[PDB]
């Protein structure tokens, strides 16, 4: 099945991984350097064996494609993926006043913050704006001359003109910023590849939470490859997912067994037949057919 | 054998690669996304089946470790690897006067240039200095504030303090410079990894000439892993070589058969037992034992 490689990497790490401490202080089982391929011509690799809300994948990806770094857009779409980190520029702040039942009055203050990012421009501008996150790296990289490079936009022209180039690289890794930056980007870099009609994409992912993060990350960049083939009028080849540290968090050990005895089912993807400027896609330009997942598995997001 | 993965990737590309045009206009057989592992504890992976001059690998690597970008240091060591690209800032120049038997009077003007880089400081400074090449990317990355980051140096402290970090990334890919730069770096990025006593390193290599380039590149970064384990007092785990476009150039098709019926032999590496500041290694701090290669195979360096 299309998603076997994901199931194989959970198996491998579980049966061969070596206990590893982590920044988080959860602890992990980990392997270094692993690859999976997904032949995108065979269907779209959204995990069946456990539910991965595609609404969520595409809003965030469209948030990336626009060069947006403000939670607000994600909020206009019920996407709460990135709420945490915007909340902390406010959870710490000097414009801040306010406070187990943390489990419930954390929600009360989260529902507050969401609300006024959603409606108060000045608050949004100060707390909603996540800053140095994939939208800026991708389409507004801060040149040393105080300018800004549209990196993805630039590489798509190059796919169109010089499809055969081995330089079709977009990076998210900025050595000037990674020392003191909230999340040095997990998706360090990717590279496209055109051979005879088919565009492929490889992601180098420095660090991978296999239970929680990877199901999504596969879809974000599988989705990204389609969208880029679409705009270049190419067919789709493969998505290659390459990993540094691929790890299972130790509290996810239960869940991943749970998931591993599921029996995989694979959806198809449908792109607007008459739009091509992907920087200009909204949610109805991307449609997933025949997604039939098993339900969500409850997992403690390890720190 | 230790070098089988290299032999397997030449086989794979030869038996499964798909004709691909290239910047060069030689043409190639290519695959996208491939990985090889070399367990450095089992011996050093310098190809036996064809000769790879280790003198050359280590001078260039020490040239990198010093943050040097001038051909001169390579010249003081009979390393001619990078002569070409320094010659062109002079092969084109406005301080330039001078001129088949290009095959022999190319050599006459190369032997001139080498000589006076070797001895004339001002010429060296103008023509020998390659500029934006792995030494600057690694230990002097040009911050946006006109400063300079010692990136490798910085990540080695982090290995020492935070060995378990999945952020141990050094990159050579600078989006501000890759549009108009002689060689966008083929060795785009690498990442270290420490699990229980053993340091590992993964290289993401965007583009790989499998006959000419890869034998060297394996050794440069296998060598790099040792040197870094050594300085951190770690043992050595694996070198993982990850590729974008791994290609055979079409004029190398003969040679790589020639090489493929050779029968692999694997050297050992010996590091100074009493030095650790690798930024301060000279050539006698690195010694290779029991290297026993088959001889060099003559190959047209495809553009
Ligand atoms: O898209 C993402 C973003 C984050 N992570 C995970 C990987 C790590 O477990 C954790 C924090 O990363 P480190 O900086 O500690 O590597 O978040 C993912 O798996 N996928
Ligand atoms: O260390 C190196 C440096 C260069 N190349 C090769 C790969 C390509 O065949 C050629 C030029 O690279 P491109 O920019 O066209 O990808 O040089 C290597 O294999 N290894
Ligand atoms: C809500 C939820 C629930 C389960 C798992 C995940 C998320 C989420 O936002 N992400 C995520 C995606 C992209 N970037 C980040 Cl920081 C996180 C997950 O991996
Ligand atoms: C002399 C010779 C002969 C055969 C093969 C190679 C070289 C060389 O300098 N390199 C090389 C290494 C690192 N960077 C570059 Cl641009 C080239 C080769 O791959």
């Amino acid at each position: 099945m299309l998603e076997q490689p994901y199931l194989d990497l959970a198996k491998k790490v579980l049966d061969e991984g070596h206990f590893k401490p982590d920044r988080t202080h959860t602890g992990t089982y980990s392997i270094f350097g692993h690859q999976m391929r997904f032949d995108l011509s065979k269907g779209f690799p959204l995990l069946t064996t456990k539910k991965v809300p595609f609404g969520l994948i595409k809003s965030e990806l469209l948030w990336f494609l626009h060069g947006d770094t403000n939670i607000r857009f994600l909020l206009q779409h019920r996407n709460h993926i990135w709420d945490e980190w915007a909340f902390e520029k406010w959870v710490k702040s000097d414009e801040y006043h306010g406070p187990p039942e943390f489990a419930a009055v954390y929600h009360e203050e989260m529902a507050k913050f969401d609300d006024r990012v959603l409606h108060d421009d000045a608050f949004a501008a100060k707390y909603g704006d996540l800053g140095l996150v994939y939208g800026s790296q991708w389409r507004a990289w801060h040149t040393s001359k105080g300018d800004t490079i549209d990196q993805l936009g630039d590489v798509i022209e190059q796919i169109k003109t010089h499809p055969y180039s081995r330089r079709l690289i977009v990076s998210a890794w900025n050595p000037e910023d990674v020392p003191t930056m909230a999340l040095p980007p997990c998706h360090t870099l990717y590279q496209f590849y055109v051979n005879d009609g088919k565009l492929s994409l490889q992601l180098y992912q420095r660090s991978a939470d296999i239970f929680l993060g990877v199901p999504f990350n596969i879809a974000s960049y599988a989705l990204l490859t389609h969208l880029v083939a679409h705009e270049c009028g190419l067919e789709v080849g493969e998505f290659i997912h390459t990993f540094g540290d691929a790890h299972l968090y130790v509290n996810h050990l239960d869940q991943i067994k749970e998931q591993l005895s599921r029996t995989p089912r694979a959806p198809t993807l449908q792109l607007n037949p008459d739009k091509h400027d992907i920087f200009d896609f909204d949610m109805k330009d991307i449609k997933l057919l025949n997604y039939d997942p098993y339900p969500a598995i409850k997992a403690p997001v390890a720190v």
